[PDB]
């Protein structure tokens, strides 16, 4: 028995496993329960803290993935399967993972907490791209990641009901956060320095914790990668959640909220997932059925209302986008688009893809979108039409929501740093036309290219090392700049006036001004006026 | 008594004329100024279509310019060259229907291509007698026969009670058409070729050219057309029958005239100056680049809207040259936008910008106006007074001239025409307008007419070489339907404008440069989106 691999936490003893990382050993503690399994009558309910255990709990292995839809668009294809569940599916999934340096850090170390994405309908802390070993070994970080409930199980709401109050997947995340405060010191973590970070739905989750008071006493800094609490996909109204939950209940034969929810509890997990996608009001892409709900509790108003009116003066935020946020999503519903060809579309196909990409758009607003993204020098060129369709989806769903958030936080006294991620991995299996798709910066931030067996280039290892530094420098200090290394250019803070951000690629940092400024004025200032008059 | 210059005595349908031998840098030219082409439209003939001039006896002296048509005279900056050069330079009178002819001296032996000029001035002003419209240089250097006519403006030209007999509308256009008929019958007496006639005009002159293209009885009177900074389509060049009736009866009320016969009869008893004094009071909004009395869609001269006629016409047999200057709008800003002046740099605020947009785009609802503002803001420096000043100029420029031109070039090209497109980018060294105004509306004209060739005018040597170039493009086009010099292969070519390639050339001191797309992105907003936005 290795004594470095034994830890006493409040609920009892744990045994971890020593992992090798290219530069040396790390301690992993995998599959630690942080809550009572949310099963049977506990389905749809706020999580309860895990009861203590006797003896030494085996924490050498990943636990089950929360029950979720499994992707079947391209069976066997690495570019999709890499996001699919890599352990067994179970409703019993409230577990977290901790990586630390080996030996256990002598003094308290900044803690990074990862929250995965998956549109609130999927994800798992156990995926290869979320491997905490590299950041633990190189930067000396304590990395934590949790499972949280997705789809119906995490976000089905009958607002105002005691038995399905909404947002329980966020409350799972909150409980893991409280677990870190109570327990991370035992691992050599510093509970007084906790940085949240996430991508996509995970970034929106981080944003929601910023906007929810009881969560604010559990972290100090935040990183939001390609996702925001504001925007078209991240929240629903109470009225709209009620509709979807009762619609899903009709689809599975149920049944007075008590009656309805009691009947939903008798249903096998897969019965619920089977119909999960049949409750959306429109034919759409980048929209998900069960997401955080504006309940007047976890979220006391809309993310929009809360970001305009908040005080973020003692807050540091790192925020950014990848180069081609929307390309990924096009193949999941827009006619004319596939990974197996060049996807050169017609104008007809472009107009029709806009209605699906902006499902809430009226006739007028859609043509405003089309007219705005057309190249009037080459109105019918199939390459521009394809790239523009990709741009429509990325801008509406990520880039412009991100620009809006960055501006509001900076204005409201926060310290903001912004980026665009432009390097496409040499090992990427998606076609070239997709460029740098939603999700493909994660493997670099986590430092995977340092594994020589993964076949990344030498340049990409040096790059991964740069990014791992910006991220942990940010966690340590609230500033991603190397505090003892000189060299201009420095990464400047994002401000509403200058709007400075940096590009992250193989070349040294470049400072740019204005994050799709003209285009986002269309989505953030004009389009709302056009809909609030139809 | 037969001691006068044998080369200055010419006979026309109406009788004998005596012209004058003028001096031009390269040699003498022949000028026949103030030839009457219509009965004077006075008294019971006010508002009425023109009647052909009745023949005179003996030799009519045609050695001086005639009266300028009664009109509003500019008083914004009195004594200032920038405005005075456009002001009337002869007595104002309703007796004003005269044309002018310039020809080589001696008159050419072989039939010579004819250029006809139609002046601008918003349909409320202008005169063929102004220094910038001097035909002597095109006549001497290019051997051209040049003709310019006076036509009625303001109320006298365009006040209309549509449907009536006594004031049918578009009579100023009918003056222009009568002078075109006069050229057909008479120009051969001067050595001109009636079978090669090219119309050309700037601003409202350009729009007039365009209306002659769209009006059937005019089409047989000319062969080629040049439209400078103006178009028959767009927001200012025409009005509906209903709106023209509205403006006419309002004018009547304001001057003491409270059945159309009765109302027109009372209008005809008012002094000319009273009508002018009240002209501007009938505009529906506070505005710039809008004029009270313009061509009307009467179902007669214009069988439908200019917009409809360019969309459905067959233009296979048409050659057209069209273009714009670099800063079409800047001129108009000092005549009504709070914040703007010729005597300072006119740096403005956001508030002043939004306020100016309501004036510059007077027909816009609140939604459309924020569309304009949001589109023209630079969101990296949304409060920079220099950018805001320039965007304001661009808004008015784009909406009134540049995008109507782009629509015109596109529709004619799609409908079979041969179109050549330019942007004129050279600021005259002699300009008295402040630098911020760039190259304003109207300041290519002096170059096309070759004024820099006159040494007493203080233009630079490069400006002479440049004026000579443009005179060649313009007259090659008149001659052949093609601006390019058949000999010169080394010189860069001017390609036709098409829908697929959208090619046009820059006109400056440097050799021709081909650019693609005529404010394509921005003009898509004005021509495609805005209409659809105003339809709700
Ligand atoms: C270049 C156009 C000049 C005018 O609009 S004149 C109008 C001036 N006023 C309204 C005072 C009569
Ligand atoms: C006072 C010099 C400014 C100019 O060059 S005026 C033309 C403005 N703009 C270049 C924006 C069209």
């Amino acid at each position: 028995e290795d004594p470095q691999l034994l830890v006493r936490v409040r609920g009892g003893q744990l045994r971890g496993i020593r992992l090798k990382a290219p530069g040396g050993p790390v301690s992993a503690f995998l599959g630690i329960p942080f809550a009572e399994p949310p099963v049977g009558s506990r389905r749809f309910m706020p999580p309860e803290p895990k009861r203590p255990w006797s003896g030494v709990l085996d924490a050498t292995t990943f636990q089950n993935v929360c029950y979720q839809y499994v992707d079947t668009l391209y069976p066997g294809f690495e570019g999709t399967e890499m996001w699919n569940p890599n352990r067994e599916l179970s409703e019993d999934c409230l577990y977290l993972n901790v990586w630390t340096p080996y030996p256990r850090p002598a003094s308290p170390t900044p803690v990074l907490i990862w929250i995965y994405g998956g549109g609130f309908y999927s994800g798992a802390a156990s995926l290869d791209v979320y491997d905490g070993r590299f950041l633990a070994q190189v930067e000396g970080a304590v990395l934590v990641s949790m499972n949280y409930r997705v789809g119906t199980f995490g976000f089905l709401a009958l607002p105002g009901s005691r038995e399905a109050p909404g947002n329980v997947g966020l409350l799972d995340q909150r409980l893991a956060l409280q677990w870190v405060q109570e327990n991370i010191a035992a691992f050599g973590g510093d509970p007084m320095s906790v940085t949240l970070f996430g991508e996509a739905a995970g970034a929106a989750s981080v944003g929601m914790h910023i906007l929810s008071l009881p969560s604010r006493s559990l972290f100090h800094r935040a990183v939001l990668q390609s996702g925001t609490p504001n925007g078209p996909w991240a929240t629903v109204s109470a009225g709209e959640a009620r509709r979807r939950a009762t619609l899903l209940a009709r689809l599975v034969g149920c049944p007075n909220d008590t009656e309805l929810i009691a009947c939903l509890r008798t249903r096998p997990a897969q019965d619920l997932v089977d119909h999960e996608w049949h409750v959306l009001p429109q034919e759409s892409i980048f929209r998900f059925s069960f997401v955080p709900v504006v309940d007047g509790d976890f979220l006391s108003d809309t993310p929009e209302a809360l970001i305009n009116t908040g005080d973020f003066q003692d807050l540091q935020v790192l925020v950014g986008v990848v180069k081609d946020e929307g390309s990924y999503f096009l193949v999941y519903g827009v006619p004319g688009f596939s990974k197996d060809n060049e996807s050169l579309i017609s104008r007809a196909q472009f107009l029709a893809g806009v209605r699906i990409g902006v499902p809430q758009a009226s006739d007028l607003a859609a043509e405003a979108v089309v007219l705005h993204y057309t190249d009037w020098l080459h109105p019918e060129d199939p390459t521009h039409l394809r790239d523009a369709m990709s741009a429509v989806v990325g801008d509406h769903n990520v880039v412009c929501p991100v620009a809006q958030l960055a501006g509001r936080l900076a204005a409201q006294g926060a310290r903001v740093y912004a980026y665009i991620f432009e390097h496409r991995a040499s090992t990427l299996t998606w076609p070239l036309w997709m460029g740098v798709p939603h999700g493909y910066e994660i493997e670099f931030i986590f430092g995977l290219p340092l594994d020589p067996s993964l076949n990344y280039t030498t340049e990409e290892r040096i790059f991964a090392q740069r990014l791992m530094k910006y991220w942990t420098n940010f966690a340590r200090t609230g500033d991603p700049n190397d505090p003892r290394d000189s060299k201009s250019p420095q990464w400047p803070p994002y401000t509403t006036a200058a709007q400075q951000y940096v590009s992250l690629n193989l070349k040294p940092l470049e400072v740019r001004r204005g994050l799709r400024a003209q285009t986002c004025a269309f989505w953030n200032r004009f389009l709302p006026k056009l809909l609030s008059a139809t």
